[PDB]
């Protein structure tokens, strides 16, 4: 019998009722330079089963309590046992209170403690964040409890299912504002011991999880709205950001998104107010703390004068995501971190629904396909993938919990939930979802509970019929990794499924309970007309006349890619689809025009079609106006650019892409009235952005000339930037590529005085587009200078230079030569040797380059490679793969491009 304090999961003998917590950050260092916070807490808990030990989480807290580390009292007239001793057990992050007798079932106890910790700049628990306002370094105090860091701010039963109410008090400088999950009780009062401090008490939370607590002390200011039901909505930011109006977009969209979700969930927003706060350099991106959601600035703030449309899209979707959680995840909470995929998958899906409500003309819901589906399919089509579900008993340590937060959890979670909603229909999905939220409000669940409530909705109607239970179907998609390729022979209507792997030689060693067979919902369109829905059962092979065609007809599966799978056809059907896209593309839904490209390039990779069939699938693009199919092509061909852009293949490739994109360029030139006005909706703006990028990077003279004119014009009038933020990255880059030290020095000046990160980013990246070796080398020479290049930007900048075909050898030489700055930046901040290595070696595709990477590896003796040790192995592995791919593909690809370029 192991001792319970040496087990990672808490006992279930004691359950918390409510906490009082008082925190007091000291935002002035103690002159050895240490920042601290002090706290006092009382937890009231109920004894379920007798026990002579109290085990509660504590991390990096020193205790100053009088006596033992806690004082223990009975509630009401309960007696309490004497404390034997209190100890801290660091490994399992416990405060352990050994008692001289047993606590008694049904009795409640209160445990009081006093403590302090470092207010570290470490983005964990209660922590400090430093930023600049003019001359002054400002310091604020804020929180990040997710996942297991509430215990770093005060002792608590720090597991998501052990919910409780919290009464938070902040003691803070009297001229700063204090925020928490709930509204303040009233005006702050002076701290009697020192009236330079004030005390702000907050209203009692609902019953909630510790990982969702938040509290913040800052000089921040807000923009406000009161919704019709009296819910107060505020956006908080740096005084200067608020004054510039950068909070207005967030405020604009928040009301509509909250309204959408209350109706979507059939459940009122469960709090009296909604605060969202933009934090400078919040590396975690955003966190859904209940009533007080935190964001990195660039995720919440928006500058209409400098921000592109894609920035706007990022703001509305991240807001929709975090707000989605205020019901799904916060009101009803998954019992344990092994079910994180459901929480994060659900939010990652409905973020598009919420954002769509706020921006109904943008067709946002479509973007889940490129954004999540095909993104996660890249990693889920590997032997090294993993099922959405993990046994709860395998997820114990804080490191194991952190591993839950990955692409599979978010993006495959989103993809499968979206599939589920689609085959249930949204109305039916919403009924079960509402039933689930009502039944489990303020409590905890597993994914099985959601399946059960969805099944209840299915059972209560007669319209939607499923081939099996919701659970049995979703089991196929959650208990085994990966996804099928569905292959159709349209001569017979034979249809098959098999586990899809990009590497046709891969060995899958992870076994599945289902032999990698799925139950697959299959929609289809024949000659542009919707067909009856079909389910492929858990069989290798089936037949249906739905998928049988005449000679002059075509069929296409997985309308709008609602289903988490990819599709192959016989060549005849492929050609018929190709001629349709050639002659009238609007018969096929825009998402499917993209699908044909996405799937066919993946199939070519996996040797299931020839690479020329994938290329053939791009031939229609010369008539394509819309964003997604072009995006499909650009994403699929970026590897071809990477392998071939230094080879004889590249001229014919550029020529073919010039041919394809010219009509699109001409279309927008007219539509935008000579580039003076952007297209109206988001998709068309995105298409314009890509069309200009593609034209300019492939050397279309008309785009090159546009880029030179605008940049000339900006240089003659530096304070009036004539280039729309949408087009800035391309126009900057192409213009600097055409120009010399005049253009380069000017853009450098503008980088030095850029007050906005997004604009600094674009300039930094464009500066790497110069075609002068000496400019790129001098630039590389700056990247280690923290004066001229922020350290957090150094590897990014080197990678951008590596990306330049002329900068490739320069960056590689520079990284090798100054590698002996591992002993200067595995200590002086983090870095990302890993991201540096991948970027600089990304192109390597010959034996000779592999010989160089091996030779570079022989500075193994000392310094080593740090956090990129694993990366350098991945680079030798990827170069081998690239060598093999280029040998296989070079001849067939060269001759296709020659043939199709005119
Ligand atoms: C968790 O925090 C709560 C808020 O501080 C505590 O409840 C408060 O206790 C206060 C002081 O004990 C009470 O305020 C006043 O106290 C004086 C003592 O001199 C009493 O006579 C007054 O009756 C009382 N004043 C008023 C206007 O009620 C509060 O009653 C009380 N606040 C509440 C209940 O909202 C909890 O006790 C504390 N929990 C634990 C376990 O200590
Ligand atoms: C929680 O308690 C810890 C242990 O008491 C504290 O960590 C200790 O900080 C000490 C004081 O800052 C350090 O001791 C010495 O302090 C003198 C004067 O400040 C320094 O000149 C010395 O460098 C330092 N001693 C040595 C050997 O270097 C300790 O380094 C450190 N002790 C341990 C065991 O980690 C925490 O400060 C305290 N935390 C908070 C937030 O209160
Ligand atoms: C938050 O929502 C607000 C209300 O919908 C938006 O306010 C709108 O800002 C528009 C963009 O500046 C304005 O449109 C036009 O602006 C120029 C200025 O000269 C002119 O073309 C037009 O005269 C003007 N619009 C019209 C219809 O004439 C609107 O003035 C304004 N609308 C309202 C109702 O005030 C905010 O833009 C929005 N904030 C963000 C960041 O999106
Ligand atoms: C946090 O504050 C709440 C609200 O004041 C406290 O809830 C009260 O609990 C007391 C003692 O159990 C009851 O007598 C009252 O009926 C409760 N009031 C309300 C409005 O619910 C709660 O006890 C506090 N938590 C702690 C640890 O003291
Ligand atoms: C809140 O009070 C503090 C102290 O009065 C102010 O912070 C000082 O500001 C000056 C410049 O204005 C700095 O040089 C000092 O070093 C600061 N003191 C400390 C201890 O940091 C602060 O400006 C006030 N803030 C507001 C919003 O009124
Ligand atoms: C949850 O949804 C139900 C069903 O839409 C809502 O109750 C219905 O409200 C409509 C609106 O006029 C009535 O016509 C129906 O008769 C109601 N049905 C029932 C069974 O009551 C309810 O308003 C929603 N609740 C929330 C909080 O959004
Ligand atoms: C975790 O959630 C479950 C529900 O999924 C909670 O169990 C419920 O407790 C409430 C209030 O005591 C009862 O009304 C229900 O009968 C329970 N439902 C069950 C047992 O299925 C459970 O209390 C939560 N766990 C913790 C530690 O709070
Ligand atoms: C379509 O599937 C059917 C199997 O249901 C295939 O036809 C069978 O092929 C086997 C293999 O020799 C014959 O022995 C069976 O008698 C056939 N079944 C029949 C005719 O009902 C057919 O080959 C498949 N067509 C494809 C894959 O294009
Ligand atoms: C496939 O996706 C398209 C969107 O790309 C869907 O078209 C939308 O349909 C909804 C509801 O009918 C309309 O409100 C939108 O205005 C449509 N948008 C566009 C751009 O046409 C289409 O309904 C989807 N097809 C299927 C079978 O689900
Ligand atoms: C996987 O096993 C098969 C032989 O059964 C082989 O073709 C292949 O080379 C093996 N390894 C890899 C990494 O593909
Ligand atoms: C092509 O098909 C579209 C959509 O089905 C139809 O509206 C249109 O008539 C066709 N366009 C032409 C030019 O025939
Ligand atoms: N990997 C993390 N722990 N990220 C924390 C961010 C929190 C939030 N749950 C999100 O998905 O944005
Ligand atoms: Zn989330």
């Amino acid at each position: 019998q192991s001792k319970p304090w040496n087990r990672y999961r808490l006992p279930t003998t004691l359950l918390p009722d409510s906490y009082n917590v008082t925190l007091r950050p000291y935002l002035t260092p103690n002159a050895d330079g240490l920042y601290i916070f002090k706290g006092k807490s009382i937890v009231r808990f109920l004894c379920q089963e007798p026990t002579d030990v109290i085990i509660i989480h504590s991390k990096k807290l020193n205790y100053t309590t009088q006596g033992h580390m806690v004082v223990l009292r009975g509630v009401g007239d309960s007696q309490v046992p004497e404390i034997d001793r209190t100890e801290l057990v660091e490994l399992t992050e416990y405060l352990v209170v050994h008692l001289k007798g047993s606590l008694q079932p049904g009795h409640m106890y209160e445990m009081e403690s006093e403590f302090q910790g470092e207010l570290a700049d470490d983005l964990a628990g209660f922590y400090r964040s430093e930023y600049m306002e003019g001359n002054v370094k400002k310091v604020l105090a804020t929180t990040q409890m997710q996942s297991t860091d509430a215990r770093k701010s005060f002792p608590c039963f720090d597991e998501p299912a052990m919910k409780a109410t919290f009464n938070i008090t902040l003691i803070h400088p009297n001229n700063l504002t204090a925020l928490s999950n709930m509204p303040p009780k009233g005006s702050s009062t002076p701290l009697a011991e020192d009236p330079n401090w004030s005390v702000t008490e907050f209203e009692t939370t609902p019953v909630m999880s510790t990982y969702l607590l938040a509290y913040i002390v800052s000089e921040f200011q807000s923009v406000n709205e009161t919704a019709q039901n009296g819910v107060l909505i505020r956006i908080w930011a740096r005084p200067n950001a608020i004054a510039e109006g950068h909070g207005m977009y967030a405020l604009n969209v928040t009301g509509p998104i909250l309204n959408f979700f209350a109706n979507h969930y059939n459940t009122s927003y469960p709090l009296p107010k909604s605060d969202q706060i933009a934090l400078p350099d919040f590396n975690a991106g955003a966190m859904e703390n209940w009533g007080l959601v935190t964001y990195r600035e660039n995720a919440l703030l928006f500058d209409p004068q400098s921000s592109s449309i894609s920035n706007k899209e990022r703001v509305v979707t991240v807001i929709a995501h975090e707000l989605a959680h205020q019901w799904f995840g916060n009101l009803v909470t998954l019992a344990w971190w092994n079910d994180l995929w459901l929480n994060e998958g659900f939010a990652s899906y409905v973020e598009y629904l919420g954002a769509d409500h706020a921006e109904p003309t943008w067709n946002l819901k479509d973007l889940i396909v490129p954004g999540d589906v095909y993104r996660v399919m890249a990693v889920d089509a590997l032997a090294s993938s993993h099922p959405l579900t993990t046994p709860a008993e395998e997820v114990n340590t804080p490191a194991q919990i952190s591993e839950m937060f990955d692409s599979i959890s978010y993006s495959k979670g989103a993809s499968v939930i979206r599939m589920l909603s689609n085959f249930l229909t949204e109305d039916l999905f919403k009924e079960g979802l509402a039933s689930y939220l009502h039944a489990f409000a303020y409590q905890n669940t597993t994914y099985l509970d959601l399946w059960e409530h969805l099944q209840k909705a299915v059972d209560a109607q007669t319209s939607i019929r499923l081939p099996d239970t919701v659970r049995a179907i979703m089991d196929r998609w959650t208990l085994q990794m990966g996804f099928p390729v569905i292959t159709v022979d349209t001569k017979t209507g034979n249809i098959s499924q098999k586990h899809f792997l990009l590497d046709s030689e891969s060995n899958v060693t992870r076994s599945s309970a289902f032999d990698y067979l799925w139950i697959v919902p299959i929609s289809s369109i024949k000659n542009g007309v919707m067909q009856d829905h079909y389910w492929l059962r858990d069989v290798s092979q089936a037949q249906n006349d739905l998928f049988k065609t005449a000679s002059d007809d075509w069929v296409l599966l997985n309308v709008n890619v609602t289903g988490y799978f990819q599709v192959n056809y016989d060549e005849d059907n492929w050609r018929m689809i190709q001629h349709q896209l050639q002659t009238n593309l609007s018969v096929i839904p825009v998402i499917n025009r993209a699908q044909v490209i996405y799937d066919s390039f993946n199939l070519a990779t996996a040797h299931m079609v020839p690479v020329t069939l994938a290329l053939d699938n791009t031939l229609f693009l010369n008539g394509e106006k819309e964003y997604m199919p072009w995006q499909a092509a650009l994403s699929s061909l970026s590897y071809f650019s990477l392998m071939f852009d230094r080879s004889e293949v590249y001229g014919p490739m550029k020529k073919y892409l010039r041919k394809q994109v010219e009509p699109l360029f001409q279309h927008f030139e007219t539509l935008t009235k000579n580039w003076t006005e952007r297209p109206e909706n988001l998709m068309d703006q995105y298409s314009e952005i890509n069309a200009i990028s593609t034209a300019c990077s492939n050397g279309l003279p008309q785009c090159e000339n546009l880029a030179k004119t605008l940049f000339d014009q900006w240089m003659s009038d530096p304070e009036n930037n004539p280039i729309h933020p949408n087009l800035r990255s391309t126009i900057y880059c192409n213009a600097i590529a055409q120009g010399g030290q005049d253009q380069w020095d000017f853009a450098w000046g503008q980088l030095q005085q850029a007050q906005l990160v997004n604009e600094a980013d674009k300039l930094r990246s464009a500066l790497a587009c110069s075609n002068e070796v000496w400019l790129l080398n001098r630039y590389l020479g700056y990247t280690l200078n923290p004066d001229l290049i922020r350290k957090q930007d150094a590897t990014s900048t080197i990678n951008s230079i590596a990306s330049n075909v002329i900068g490739q050898p320069l960056a590689w030489d520079f990284v090798q030569s100054n590698w002996k700055k591992l002993f200067q930046d595995y200590g002086g901040g983090s870095f990302s040797f890993s991201n540096l290595i991948q970027g600089v070696t990304r192109r390597f595709s010959s034996e000779f380059e592999l010989q160089q990477l091996e030779q570079f590896k022989k500075n193994n003796m000392d310094v080593g490679f740090g956090s990129g040790t694993r990366a350098l192995e991945q680079a030798l592995e990827k170069t081998k793969a690239n060598i093999k791919w280029v040998k296989e593909n070079k001849e067939v690809v060269l001759n296709w491009f020659i043939e199709h370029s005119s």
